[PDB]
């Protein structure tokens, strides 16, 4: 089984016991640890973070007593230009400049691949997007043909019904790609003004959820429904939680709000936790795990949490292997409680000992 994991660079920056860098991360953990993110330049990938030379050095540095941690460097984001990545992907010759700077650029420091973390293509660039993936698939399976272990290309996919059926081929570009890690997190679930978990397992309960589409089972099921081998398939688990101010007594799924949670002390964004933030919430709060969904919520005062706690990535680890997919990906490894503030990484470790099966 694969266990992709996320660091994040802005995570540096934290305060405190929050500041994460990649020498903190376990080298043995986990199976694949993608750098997050890397900048799309005069048509070239680059650096991001001033010190994105440095932390590359130090993850690729876990690697010296485990040969088999392997790394990625994804591209793209939320907060990119997205523009940008249209850009490179419908003009021919800046796509042909991006592709042939990658391989230099990965191998220069030390990357086995490159993840593609275009969010999102639309239905602009659906084909542009499948262009991509093909030929820099291609390229590095030029630059490796001289008996060079060729480089990964992944690709982080939205877990949303509507992106998915706008954005992504996915027939084509599965072939193409090594992996594809579904996120399969930051649902939409809820009905409007109301409480709900952004990483429901199942559906559950029928007449409390507004959509059929808005679930991990779902989206794991379209995704391979659409022509992806579960071989290729990494079903992401988040390691943060989706917060709610709320707005009356009811603490249950479907109770009405005034909008999003407090932020946490070091994450410092509205609406989400990390999940050591919120084992400082649990401190007096009550936990109810919602039995149709198979993930747990925290409420304390006006404050409701969705979150993943160990049992639940348990739970999903074992319908990934039911589904015999290629494993579980974690967002992220800086939002788990890495110093082990409540030993460290409990979820990603929940996650790791999970997908040893029996
Ligand atoms: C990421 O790449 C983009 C594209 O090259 C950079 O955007 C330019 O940044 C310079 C410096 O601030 C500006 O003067 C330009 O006007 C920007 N151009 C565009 C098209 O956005 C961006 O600065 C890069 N970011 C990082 C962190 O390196
Ligand atoms: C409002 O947040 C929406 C953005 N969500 C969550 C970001 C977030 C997490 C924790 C805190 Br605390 C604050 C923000 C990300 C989650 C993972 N991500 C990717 N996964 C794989 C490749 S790209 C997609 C977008
Ligand atoms: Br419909
Ligand atoms: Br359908």
């Amino acid at each position: 089984y694969k266990l992709v994991c996320y660091y994040t660079s802005w995570s540096q920056y934290r305060e405190g016991d929050g500041s994460c860098f990649p020498d903190a991360l376990d080298r043995f953990l986990c199976t694949h640890i993608i750098y997050s993110f890397a900048n799309i330049s005069n048509d070239h990938i680059d650096t991001w973070e001033w010190n994105d030379v440095t932390l590359y050095g130090m993850l690729n540095t876990l690697k010296n007593r485990n040969p088999n941690l392997k790394t990625l460097l994804s591209v793209g984001g939320w907060n990119f230009g997205s523009q940008r990545f249209s850009k490179i992907a419908s003009n021919t010759q800046s796509r042909r400049t991006f592709i042939k700077s990658v391989p230099p650029f990965l191998r220069t420091h030390g990357f086995d691949g490159l993840d593609l973390a275009w969010l999102y293509p639309g239905r602009r660039d659906k084909q542009h997007f499948t262009t991509l993936i093909k030929e820099m698939k291609a390229e590095f399976i030029k630059e490796a043909q001289p008996g060079k272990k060729q480089l990964l290309l992944s690709a982080a996919l939205s877990a949303g019904k509507v992106t998915i059926d706008s954005s992504y081929d996915i027939a084509k570009i599965s072939q193409h790609l090594d992996f594809i890690s579904i996120m399969t997190y930051d649902f939409h679930g809820a009905w409007r003004g109301t409480t709900g978990h952004h990483s429901p397992l199942f559906r559950g309960q029928e007449d409390a959820s507004p959509d059929r589409f808005s679930n991990t089972d779902y989206a794991v099921g379209y995704m391979l429904r659409l022509g992806a081998p579960a071989s290729k398939l990494v079903m992401g688990i988040p390691t943060f939680g989706r917060s709610f101010t709320l707005a009356s007594s009811e603490t249950g799924v479907g109770a009405p709000i005034s909008g999003p949670g407090i932020p946490g002390r070091f994450t410092k964004e509205a609406g989400t936790l990390a999940y050591y933030e919120i084992c400082d919430f649990l401190r007096g709060a009550t936990v109810h795990r919602i039995l149709g969904q198979q993930v747990p919520y925290a409420t304390k005062g006006n404050q409701w949490v969705g979150y993943d706690d160990q049992e639940s990535v348990k739970s999903k680890v074992q319908y990934l292997k039911d589904r015999q997919l290629a494993g579980a990906m974690v967002w992220a490894l800086d939002l788990d409680d890495f110093q082990g503030s409540f030993l460290r990484f409990p979820l990603t470790n929940a996650i790791k000992d999970a997908l040893a099966a029996t």
